[PDB]
């Protein structure tokens, strides 16, 4: 079981100085002593009540006092009014009007030890933020805001504006709390098993002495293929280009259909000449060992099969260039052979930053950028740069007797959770066209199916129908609209989420956890039908929780995505690539192959991992010619076990499973590929406060607690010059609600009541919110495992891949 993990750049020690620790321990005994106080009033107030028609004035007003919460007046409480109860209820009297006393006081007190409280964590905060990796991280993310730190940490006593103060909180709190890769503010490395035996311990894992991270630089994949494209558009690169006819080319025995250029990848079907028809024969046997084609030796090769006049052999290979049937791509592996442009770009991109402060990292940046634009626009796109942080050696070692069980549960809990892809009705409604359209026993070339499809979202008719709701730009028409739908299977998936969730939570709630023992969902999932089909592998997010806990943020696909990025970037850091092993091809008549190439993005370069590859467009991928299947090799018929959808080889009979294993998101994978992986692939992805509890499958947390407030229960600062007592009217909602100290908010806010930053952070986010989700902090930042000599504890996540 394949393991890596994602660590903050800061250490819990860096949210945990910013809590106004005195000030908030006097919050908390206040609003405990006021609700307290009051109910014992009322109770008082029956038991004078009582004592008063136990006679048969005076009273009569210290009971109105005692129940609405008040001190009584001098006259309502007396030595002779003491006299007339007994001595207990006058004991219990006499305590409840010393504390009110006490609390009354305590009020008064309270605003300037906050107030001083808050001041001095100003400066705690620039002590924080003054980290070296927070800085850097901060730069790329936000460099004005940066320089402003900078500024500063170099002026101490310039006081920045308090707006300035809650980014910067805001992003200390990301930086000790999320582990998101966000630049610099996580880092990430593999971790590995040890010997159970050596765990004495209790612990589940234990740390290595910290490595700093290593960063690694890169462009923007969008803009680095539009600048590529707009190269080999260039008359004096086809020398210092390769060709290839595109991988998607059918010729119909009179035109030509293919797909072009990304993004907008428009299905075209063209007229063939016959010049231009032995154009495209002679490619063949043009073409290298490994279907690359020497463009000089083409123009030549053209020119005596055709008539001579090679410069019309230029304008005609041209022409196929400019509409995508011949593609041009570079002689070398990432980027462009060497032109100048290019090898500063590239040597910029590897520029070994060491030594280098923020500033200068600043400025180096905003350098690169120019020599970008000044190149190819930035246009529409957000982010010319990303940077991510890797580390080399492992940086834990894993217990596996702890784990265990855990991970035994996650796996039950990976299986079940199929019910719920939102790819599911896609692979229904995909089969079902199918069918209908073609016959049970149909066989239809890819690219043919995928322009049917399209043309069905395009278009108007009833034919369409399910296509254009399910996969037609849309989450649904309200919601996922099954059980009401004319196909019997949308129904039955319907039927069986509604008893998946409703065996979930029918359940009793205690200490807030409602837990599911697995073999209920063992026993459930052995009644589903065939068309669930379970994927082989997943990549689980999980952060450790107290009492072995594992809590699921994230499944993805696994066979080894997401590892195989961090194995390469680990690779490019050490300048020697990782071994990172090969999918299994697996039962026998059938192939997992991956998406040739990068597909535009940066986040798909990797360890190739597929034995196969189907050859996609404008990707070129790193394969013998023996080991690509073109996606006009590719077709759709009914499997008969499922009843769904799959891919066949014409060419070799295996049934093709397409694979994404990059990590870019799905909705920037070009269109047939997108609709390759969404149809084809085996991956997932009121009136009051209403508190739903925690829902546990033996140890995995699948749903953390939970609590929903309307915008009109959440106490709203009056602007009639509220301070801190603001605080301390949101603490007395939240404990009356038993919302916790430390939530996270709904991307979710950190919030931590204690933290004045986060409070007033939260105060602005949300103004004008028709809901207010709270979710308990599992794990507790304070539960962050413990670390050894002076490396602190910091929050952590795995992701752990499940077989
Ligand atoms: N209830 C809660 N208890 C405790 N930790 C909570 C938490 N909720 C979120 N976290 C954390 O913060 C992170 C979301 O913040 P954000 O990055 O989306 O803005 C979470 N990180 C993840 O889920 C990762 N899979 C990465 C997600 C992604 O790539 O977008 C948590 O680390």
């Amino acid at each position: 079981p394949k393991v890596a993990v994602r660590e903050c750049g800061l250490p819990v020690s860096a949210i945990e100085s910013l809590c106004c620790t005195d000030s908030f321990a006097l919050i908390r005994r206040q609003v405990r002593e006021t609700a307290w106080l009051k109910g014992e009033g009322k109770r008082l107030a029956v038991d004078l009540g009582l004592l008063i028609g136990e006679r048969g004035p005076v009273l009569v007003g210290l009971r109105r006092a005692l129940h609405t919460g008040r001190l009584p007046d001098a006259r309502e409480w007396t030595p002779r009014v003491a006299s007339a109860l007994p001595a207990e209820l006058a004991a219990r009297v006499a305590d409840w009007v010393t504390r009110m006393r006490a609390l009354t006081r305590a009020r008064r007190e309270l605003p300037e030890l906050f107030a001083a409280e808050a001041r001095v964590k100003e400066k705690v905060l620039a002590q924080v933020a003054a980290d070296p990796g927070f800085r850097r991280a901060l730069s790329l993310a936000s460099p004005e805001l940066a320089a402003d730190l900078d500024r500063w940490l170099a002026e101490p006593a310039r006081r920045p504006k308090t707006q300035k103060l809650l980014r910067l909180a805001k992003y200390v709190a990301r930086a000790a709390v999320k582990t998101s890769p966000y630049s610099t503010f996580t880092s990430m490395g593999v971790a590995v098993w040890e010997n159970g035996e050596d765990w004495a311990d209790g612990a589940i894992v234990r740390f290595a002495p910290r490595e700093p991270p290593s960063v690694i630089l890169e462009p923007s994949g969008e803009w680095l293929h539009g600048a590529l494209r707009a190269w080999l558009a260039r008359p004096e690169n086809l020398v210092r280009s390769r060709l290839r006819l595109n991988p998607s080319l059918v010729i119909r025995a009179d035109k030509a259909e293919f797909l072009g250029f990304p993004p907008r990848e428009p299905i075209i079907r063209m007229g063939l000449t016959p010049v231009v028809a032995t154009v495209l024969r002679l490619a063949e046997p043009a073409a290298d060992a490994d279907g690359w084609i020497d463009p000089m030796g083409f123009r030549d090769r053209l020119a005596r099969d055709l008539p001579a006049e090679p410069e019309q052999v230029d304008r005609l290979l041209r022409s196929l260039i400019e509409a995508g049937v011949l593609e041009a791509h570079p002689l070398t592996r990432a980027g462009l052979p060497e032109t100048g442009e290019w090898a500063e770009i590239r040597a910029a991109l590897r520029h070994d930053p060491h030594g280098e402060d923020p500033e200068a990292y600043r400025v180096r940046l905003a350098r690169l950028k120019r020599a970008m634009t000044m190149m190819w626009p930035q246009g529409d796109t957000t982010a010319l740069l990303h940077e991510t942080a890797v580390v080399t050696r492992p940086v834990a070692s894993l217990n596996p007797t702890a784990w265990g069980r855990g991970l035994s549960d996650l796996d039950v809990v990976r299986r079940w959770l199929s019910v719920f892809d939102g790819k599911l009705p896609i692979r229904i409604v995909v089969a079902e066209y199918l069918r209908a359209r073609y016959g049970e026993h149909a066989r239809v070339p890819f690219l043919t199916f995928h322009r049917h499809v399209q043309e069905e979202i395009a278009g108007d008719a009833p034919s369409g129908a399910d296509l254009r709701t399910f996969v037609g730009r849309s989450a649904a028409i309200w919601a996922p609209p099954l059980a009401h739908s004319r196909l019997p299977r949308l129904r039955e998936l319907a039927k069986l989420r509604e008893a998946a969730r409703e065996l979930a939570l029918g359940r009793p709630e205690h200490d807030g956890i409602q837990r599911v023992d697995p073999e209920e969902l063992i026993k459930q999932m052995a009644t589903w039908p065939e068309w669930i089909v379970v994927p082989r592998s997943c990549a689980c997010y999980v952060q450790p929780a107290p009492e072995g806990r594992l809590v699921l943020n994230v499944v993805h696909g696994g066979h080894g995505r997401g590892l195989r990025r961090l194995s390469h970037l680990i690779g490019r850091v050490r300048g020697e690539a990782v071994d990172h092993p090969m999918v299994a091809d697996e039962p026998e008549g059938t192939v997992y192959a991956e998406l040739s190439g990068s597909l535009g993005s940066t986040l798909n370069v990797h360890v190739p991992g597929t034995r196969y590859e189907i050859d996609y467009p404008f990707s070129p991928g790193d394969r013998s010619r023996d080991r690509r299947l073109p996606l006009s090799d590719l077709e759709v018929v009914l499997a008969p076990e499922t009843g769904l959808a799959e891919l066949r080889s014409r060419r070799l009979g295996f049934r093709v499973i397409p694979l994404h294993l990059g990590m870019a998101a799905e909705f920037q994978l070009p269109p047939a590929a997108r609709f390759l992986e969404r149809a084809f692939g085996v991956t997932y992805l009121p009136q009051e406060v209403t508190r739903y509890p925690r829902v546990e499958v033996g140890r995995v947390v699948v749903q953390r607690r939970r609590w929903l407030a309307p915008a009109g229960t959440l106490p709203i600062r009056a602007k009639g010059e509220d301070d801190a007592s603001y605080l301390l009217r949101l603490v007395a909602w939240t404990d009356a609600n038993g919302i916790p100290t430390r939530s996270f908010v709904r991307k979710p806010l950190f919030l931590d009541l204690a933290n004045p930053f986060l409070v007033k952070v939260f105060e602005r986010q949300i103004r004008d919110c028709a809901f207010v989700l709270f979710e308990e902090a599992l794990p507790d930042p304070a539960d962050a495992p413990p670390r050894e000599g002076s490396d602190l504890p910091r929050v952590i996540e795995f992701l752990v891949e499940l077989g």
